[PDB]
């Protein structure tokens, strides 16, 4: 196996480091006469050189098992190597893929043993094979090739390969070629003849520079399983999603499932995961048995329905227009689909995150466009052109009233149900002949307990006594308490931004039950507005709910 | 011969990640870059270059920006201390300030071979076919605060004829721009500026017009009514109790007078003169510069940014929360995200010629949506510091 003519790529240590100097462990004979047939093999081959006594560096070297492998210890090198850029900033998706006429599969053969090292970095790489019970000076070699293990081997193999490809890709601007760790994925739209003779002129370019690659009858054939996925020559899919039938879930059992699950959410559109997830939550043990909940059993259902059939997607034709459509499919849970000729999709995926501790469907749906719009620039190049299961009203009256620069790109509305809609709308004026209720909430910090109250302009009162609370807590049941005793129109006071920060912002939605209960009668009242006052400022019917909820609190 | 440039102390260069591009602005920077490396001005590089800076592509002709705020940060003692830029005072007080680019000059001059690596940017690929396309600098690069730092002296010889010649003409460089005020007619101000032009044409070098002496202050302004409702009084309590943490002198007590019992919102209530004596004293107060703020030279300056809907902006600077050395407001086919990067610039702008030194914002917006569009409608050669914050809701009305 050739080692490549090209330049080497300089290798520092850290700066104010040395070498390593880590003394070799005696090994069984065994496994020095494993090392001494290895390391002759690999001398002859031109990939380690034998040294002299003067190299004051060494790593650990040791060998398993009816063939034996050399395995080099390079922890302590690699703690004192530089730093390296990073190889890559991603994976390849295969919706991103064009439809190429032809497209072969190069593997690079040895790849690192195939690449020269820094002449002044070699000694650095330095062992010793050491002697029957460490009786007389050792074997000694250092490395001339890119060894396994070491830190900078996959970046320096990778700039290697570009170095080389670059005048190739400069009088072949047609030929796509695909970097792939160790492999090469080399596409073209030239007929079945003309790719087969740019493959030749290609393998042939990287020999002439120390690079083998399989010919002809050792490349391989349509479909290509490559990360999880099959490659087919007019369609992708995911490889075979089998999801188990048990009679116990454990902890790992479910990992499994879910992950199994969102792999296929990438190709299969509709995949939920949250009742799935919810049985993950808390500290349990791997083995651990987790009894299914109807819900999730639900969901597992779904789910084994949508896998029941097989579904493929398609390629990207870059001169239409990528087109992405996203439902609600229920509660926090968004699915998506981008397609360029309706229905043939090119991926699909789902969005189920929560985004703060309240939130409502329009800013769910705003946090999914835009991670949709990343992936496209990721995965195409350019942002799709939106399919939204909202009005261009509902969009304009929440941007609108809305304190935060929110926006979404070229869209369209969708009737596609459920429809994403604003479920109480705030009043900005106060209300004439409604009840003003001055509420009030607080908490005794050492007791942790709290009094929640309101005073109306109609001489109405109410304090309720509440156990293990908090001033923030108590100021929101003073809220839920002035709209249970209210009737349809209300003006509210309080002197909690707090509060007042939730409520503004239309939260339908919270993993707060007191908040998901103000929301409950928010949505039952005709007219609300609420109001903001500064507390203990002695002003109006506010000091009055202060006295009434302070005593014996504050 | 080329000046050796230190990193500070302790703190090694930038490793920060590439964003995704558009295939039209990958485009547009490789076919820059493939000119740029047959100029020699940039060196494609290898793997043993740890580092890495983000670069982007802004706009009628595509131009490249290389966000170097992290390179800035880590080289802060040497383009500050050891080779600052003196900012005038007297630019803010000038009738009109041009905004001249002059980032073409730092392409004659060399870079330390030792500070090069620390300028690594990488072009990247659409799918991740091809590893990015990897570069650092072989000249001072436009957008690092080190580059004007070193070429001062020779900006110092290029201008000696024309200050000789114009003793009342302020010239300031902020960076990659030349920022040229007068007090002259627009006309004869102009004739200047295309005078510089001239000047700058013999050496290399090749307008964007501020007027900073009618800039004013944005009052917290107090409502003029007729009838004043319970909500309506306060309304103005909140806004005035507010108020009295930045300025000295403000006074509530007769119109917290008026706030008695547990009255509905919509009562009409009569004020009391003393009350109205209260409301024309505060709003004296309010036209007026805070009394005890003053701009310290070592504190970073912050801008708080509000959206008040119908496409106007507000926005505070200061260097202590609620200690404002400036309020103000922007004004706008727009969208929220391309406003808030008009008024992040129009902000940063008046930032460098009052202070020499742009603001750390805290943007009322998701950092995803300002992070993927921020690019799509940003103009300026500069990029500020931002956080992302969520507004609190009477921050804004007190700015309203
Ligand atoms: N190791 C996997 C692998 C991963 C990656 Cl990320 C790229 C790869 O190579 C392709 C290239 Cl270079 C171009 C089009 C492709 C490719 N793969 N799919 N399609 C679409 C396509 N056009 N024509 C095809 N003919 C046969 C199969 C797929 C085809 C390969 Cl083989």
């Amino acid at each position: 196996s050739p080692i490549s003519p090209i330049e080497t790529v300089p290798v520092k240590l850290k700066p104010g480091m040395d070498g390593p100097k880590v003394k070799q462990w005696p090994l069984t004979e065994e496994k020095i006469k494993a090392l001494v047939e290895i390391c002759t093999e690999m001398e002859k081959e031109g990939k380690i050189s034998k040294i002299g006594p003067e190299n004051p560096y060494n790593t650990p070297v040791f060998a398993i098992k009816t063939k034996w492998r050399k395995l080099v210890d390079f922890r302590e090198l690699n703690k004192r190597t530089q730093d390296f850029w990073e190889v890559q900033l991603g994976i390849p998706h295969p919706a991103g893929l064009k439809k190429k006429k032809s497209v072969t599969v190069l593997d690079v053969g040895d790849a690192y043993f195939s690449v020269p090292l820094d002449e002044d970095f070699r000694k650095y790489t330095a062992f010793t094979i050491p002697s029957i019970n460490n009786e007389t000076p050792g074997i000694r070699y250092q490395y001339n090739v890119l060894p396994q293990g070491w830190k900078g081997s996959p970046a320096i193999f990778q700039s290697s390969m570009t170095k080389i490809l670059e005048p190739f890709r400069k009088q072949n601007p047609d030929i796509v070629i695909y970097q792939y760790m160790d492999d090469l994925y080399v596409g073209s739209d030239l007929e079945i003849g003309q790719h087969r003779t740019k493959i030749e002129e290609l393998r042939q370019h990287l020999l002439r520079w120390g690079l083998t690659t399989p010919d002809k009858k050792h490349q391989k054939e349509p479909p290509f399983l490559w990360m999880g996925y099959e490659l087919h020559p007019d369609k992708w899919t995911v490889q075979p999603i089998v999801l188990p039938e048990k009679d116990s879930w454990t902890v790992n059992d479910i990992q499994k499932l879910v992950g199994k699950l969102n792999w296929a959410s990438q190709i299969y559109p509709g995949i939920k995961v949250r009742q799935l997830c919810k049985l993950l939550r808390g500290t349990k043990a791997l083995t651990e048995v987790i009894p299914l909940t109807e819900e999730a059993e639900l969901e597992l259902a779904e789910n084994r329905e949508i896998l029941k059939e097989p579904v493929h997607g398609v390629y990207y034709d870059p001169s239409k227009d990528l087109i992405a459509e996203i439902q609600k499919q229920g509660q926090g849970q968004w699915t998506y689909q981008i397609y360029q000729e309706p229905f043939k999709n090119l991926k699909t995926g789902k969005y189920a995150r929560m985004r703060g501790a309240h939130t409502n469907d329009v800013k769910q749906l705003t946090e999914a466009v835009q991670k949709i719009t990343t992936e496209s620039i990721v995965i195409w190049g350019k942002t799709p052109k939106f399919k939204l299961p909202i009005q261009k009203e509902t969009w304009e009256t929440w941007w609108t009233e809305y304190w935060q620069a929110t926006w979404i790109p070229e869209w369209e509305f969708v009737n596609t149900p459920p429809l994403v809609k604003l479920w109480y709308q705030l009043e900005k004026e106060p209300i004439v002949g409604a009840e003003t209720f001055y509420v009030d909430g607080a908490a005794n910090r050492e007791t942790k307990l709290g009094k929640a109250g309101y005073v109306t302009n109609r001489g109405r009162q109410k304090v309720v006594t509440l156990t293990d609370t908090t001033n923030q807590k108590t100021e929101l049941q003073a809220i839920y308490l002035a709209l249970q005793d209210s009737g349809l129109e209300v003006n509210i006071v309080t002197d909690s931004q707090y509060a007042l920060g939730i409520i503004q912002a239309q939260p339908d939605q919270s993993e707060s039950e007191l908040v998901n209960q103000i929301i409950e009668q928010l949505i039952k009242k005709e007219k609300v507005y609420l109001a903001w006052v500064p507390a203990h400022k002695g002003i109006g019917g506010n000091e009055q709910v202060d006295k009434l909820v302070s005593a014996g609190i504050r």
